[PDB]
C-alpha cells in the first residue's frame, strides 16, 4: 500500500479499514421504467498515517459498485483529504496519497453478500470512474489543525495543481481525464492542464438528458449539494445536464469559492480479477463511531491527538 522509503521500519504506522460492503440506493437516479437496474454496493475507506503517536495525514474514499449482469460501473469518490501539521513534515504527502488512492481504486477483494429475495461474485468487466472535487477548506478531517505551525494551508489554485499531479500519476492510460472549474472561462481552466496531454475540459458523466439521471449524488460534495436542492425543489424532471453545470457556477460555494473545481477520470472495459486482500473491515456504526470521535479531537493539541491514537490502538 506504501513504499519502504515512506515507512522507515515502523517509525510510521497506518490506520486503514473499510466498511463491510453495504447495498444502497443508486447515487445516480435510475428510472422505475429503467430496464436492467443495477445493484449498488458502497464501501467506505478510511486511511490515516501515523508518525510515532501522532496523526499526520488522513484520506477518506467511498467506492460505489453499480453491479450489472455483465459489468460493473465502479465509482471512486474522494471524500476528504487532510493533514495535521503538528510536526515538520519531511514527506511530500502526494507521495503517500497517490499510492493509497491507487490502492483503493484497484482494490477488488470485497466480501459482498448476496442480494436478498454465500458471497456474491462481481463481474470481471469493470468501468472505473474517479471523482474528485478540489476546494481549499482549512480543516477537512482534523478540527483545529489550521492552527498548527507546520500545516500547509492551500489556496484554490495550488490545491488544484496538487490534485491534478496526483490523479494524473495514478490514471495513466485511462480513457479520459476531465477538469471543470464552474464559473471560469475555458482559457483559465485550460491553463491548469496545458502540460497534461491526456486532460481536457468538461466532465465524465452523460452529457444529455436529465441531470439527476446522469450525475451521482456523493455525500458532502459541492456538486451533490446542488443536486440535492434540485431534488428537494422538484426540478429533477426538467434540469438537463447542461443546465445543471451552467447553474452550478452560480452557487455560493462556487461563485464565492476559491477555484472550486471538479475532476473526473474514466477507464473503460477493464478486466479485473478477484483478489482477496485481508484488511480491517468494520460495521457502519463502528465506522461512524470512529469518525465521530475524530471530529471531537483538538488536533492542535498533541495530548488529545496521542490519546485518540492510543484509544484506537486499544480497539484492535
Amino acid at each position: 500500500m506504501l513504499p519502504p522509503d515512506i515507512l522507515e521500519n515502523g517509525e510510521f504506522e497506518t490506520i486503514y479499514f473499510q466498511t463491510n460492503p453495504t447495498y444502497i440506493k443508486s447515487p445516480i437516479h435510475i428510472p422505475k421504467s429503467t430496464i436492467g437496474k443495477p445493484d449498488t454496493v458502497k464501501i467506505r475507506h478510511f486511511f490515516a498515517l501515523l508518525h510515532q503517536d501522532l496523526v499526520v495525514l488522513g484520506l477518506e474514499v467511498f467506492v460505489y459498485l453499480q453491479i450489472y449482469s455483465d459489468f460493473v460501473e465502479k465509482y471512486v469518490y474522494v471524500s476528504k483529504c487532510d493533514t495535521v501539521g503538528l510536526e515538520k513534515s519531511t514527506i511530500k504527502w502526494g507521495k503517500v496519497i497517490g499510492p493509497v488512492l491507487q490502492y483503493i481504486i484497484n482494490y477488488n477483494g470485497y466480501k459482498i453478500k448476496m442480494k436478498n429475495l454465500e458471497y456474491r461474485t462481481l463481474p470481471k468487466t469493470q468501468n472505473l470512474r474517479l471523482c474528485v472535487f478540489t476546494k481549499p477548506a482549512k480543516e477537512y478531517l482534523f478540527p483545529n489543525s489550521a492552527k498548527n505551525p507546520y500545516k500547509n494551508l492551500w489556496n484554490g489554485q495550488s490545491l488544484l495543481r496538487w490534485w491534478i499531479s496526483i490523479i494524473d500519476s495514478i490514471t495513466k492510460g485511462w480513457n479520459n481525464h476531465k477538469l471543470m472549474i464552474p464559473g471560469a472561462d475555458k482559457y483559465a481552466t485550460r491553463k491548469f492542464i496545458e502540460k497534461y496531454s491526456d486532460w481536457s475540459e468538461g466532465h465524465i458523466f452523460k452529457k444529455d438528458g436529465l441531470a439527476v439521471q446522469a450525475i451521482p449524488l456523493f455525500p458532502d460534495d459541492p456538486k451533490g449539494r446542488f443536486l440535492e436542492l434540485v431534488i428537494v425543489e422538484c426540478r429533477y424532471g426538467k434540469m438537463t445536464v447542461s443546465r445543471f453545470y451552467q447553474e452550478l457556477a452560480y452557487r455560493q460555494e462556487f461563485l464565492l469559492g476559491d477555484c472550486v473545481s471538479l475532476i473526473g477520470c474514466c477507464k473503460e472495459n477493464l478486466e479485473v480479477t478477484y483478489h482477496d486482500d485481508l484488511v480491517s473491515t468494520v460495521t457502519i456504526s463502528e465506522y461512524k463511531e470512529f469518525m465521530n470521535l475524530l471530529k471531537l479531537v483538538d488536533f492542535s493539541d498533541r495530548v488529545e491527538v496521542s490519546n485518540f491514537v492510543s484509544n484506537y490502538r486499544k480497539s484492535k
